[PDB]
């Protein structure tokens, strides 16, 4: 929890810095835009082994979408699978592995006009997330326990099972589980209530609850705020 609080302030300080004018957080706490860092790795300047946390920032202007991204803003299946496989020792084709990645961070910023209103930082433990998605079992069944370089075809075959085949939430495949609550919460379509609540109930029980830190934009800076106060708005 102390590491997670430190990580949320690192993200908040960076979003704030970016406002007034994708990321990796290294094991030393330094934050860099991921695109640039990937080029520095490709040059041999920086090491992919130093990446501790991956940050995905989403920006919104609709409050319902903001709350929905906070509550359902899980990392991409491709990302969790890639992060799991690499953390387990497997290598995906010619791609540079990130074996020491512990956290996936989803930061959501809500805007007023051209100026911001809120920031919500969600910190997920990658291992916990991979387990809830049944990724270890599926990888073991398909590839075995001994790590090696896998083909893009093998990665895709695993990805398909995890996201589009297995009923993971209230009998729905993962992709269906993403769509239905969007239709209810963001599209404000009431006929989707029953199914969204069923998915919500399963998701809140089965999926790991993230370390959540919230902030309000007040006079050119972010100020800490209670997340439970936020959900009421």
């Amino acid at each position: 929890t102390n590491d997670e609080e430190k990580l949320a302030d690192i993200v908040e300080n960076e979003i704030e810095k970016e406002i007034r004018k994708y990321y990796y957080i290294l094991r030393d706490g330094k934050i860099y835009p991921a695109s640039d860092y990937d080029i520095e790795v490709e040059k041999g300047k920086r090491s992919a082994n130093d990446i501790y946390a991956f940050v995905e920032t989403d920006v919104t202007r609709d409050f319902d979408e903001f709350l929905f991204d906070i509550d359902y803003g899980l990392p991409s299946i491709s990302d969790i699978l890639k992060f799991y496989l690499e953390k387990a020792g497997f290598r995906i084709a010619n791609e540079v592995p990130t074996p020491n990645l512990k956290y996936y961070i989803h930061a959501v910023v809500e805007f007023g006009e051209d100026r911001p209103q809120y920031l919500a930082v969600n910190i997920y433990d990658i291992d916990s997330l991979a387990r809830a998605l049944r990724i270890p079992q599926i990888v073991e069944q398909k590839l075995g326990n001994k790590p090696r370089t896998i083909t893009a075809d093998e990665f895709n075959d695993i990805e398909r099972i995890v996201a589009e085949e297995q009923p993971i939430l209230a009998g729905y495949t993962y992709d269906e589980a993403l769509r239905i609550p969007y239709h209810y919460y963001v599209d404000h379509n009431n006929s989707f209530k029953d199914d969204a609540l069923k998915i919500a109930h399963a998701y809140l029980q089965l999926f790991p609850t993230p370390y959540q830190v919230c902030y309000e934009w007040k006079a050119r800076w972010f100020n800490k705020i209670d997340c439970l106060k936020l959900e009421r708005l």
